[PDB]
């Protein structure tokens, strides 16, 4: 599809068997999902943005379906105000910026 | 042009007559530039991100050239980790997300 940017680019994703609304974010290196009980092992880590850093749990090889497109990769879970789909997963669904 | 996301989408911009590097960020509502002197009046404002809120200087109707494309709009100046071109200017150059 072609998504314009008049509004935040929010789409439906499926992760851990749940459907969520997430932002397609070309400015995010990683994918950050709002707090949820994903099973599996994880490693702690800190990611930073405008305002400072937050602590998150890093989960590897998690399957995520983005608007019907299947992907699988690292997902960081923590207290983010919004679900963010980063470049690590966008590259997998062949997303590009065009102008 | 068509930009893929295996690397951060960094491009050269011209603002205040100066050249700088900025991230094309579909996840940013606004454009936030690192501290610098920009002619004209400005208003105090606060914006939030992953790690909380920061105080910025709001500059209105500033001409910014993004990879040869012209835009004129609001630019926020403050302590950001990187120069960010947000949706307010991306829509002016006709940027879209495609996949
Ligand atoms: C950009 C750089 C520093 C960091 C990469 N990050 C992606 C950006 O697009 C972030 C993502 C984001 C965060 C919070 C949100 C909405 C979106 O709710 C607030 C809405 C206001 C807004 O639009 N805030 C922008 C601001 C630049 C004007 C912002 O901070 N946007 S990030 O901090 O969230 C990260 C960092 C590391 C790993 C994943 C995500």
């Amino acid at each position: 599809p072609q998504i314009t940017l008049w509004k935040r680019p929010l789409v439906t994703i499926r992760i851990g068997g749940q459907l969520k609304e997430a932002l397609l974010d070309t400015g995010a290196d990683d994918t950050v999902i709002e707090e949820m009980n994903l099973p599996g092992k994880w490693k702690p880590k800190m990611i930073g943005g405008i305002g400072g850093f937050i602590k998150v749990r890093q989960y590897d090889q998690i399957p995520v379906e983005i608007a019907g497109h299947k992907a699988i990769g690292t997902v960081l879970v923590g207290p983010t105000p919004v679900n963010i789909i980063g470049r690590n997963l966008l590259t997998q669904i062949g997303a590009t910026l065009n102008f």
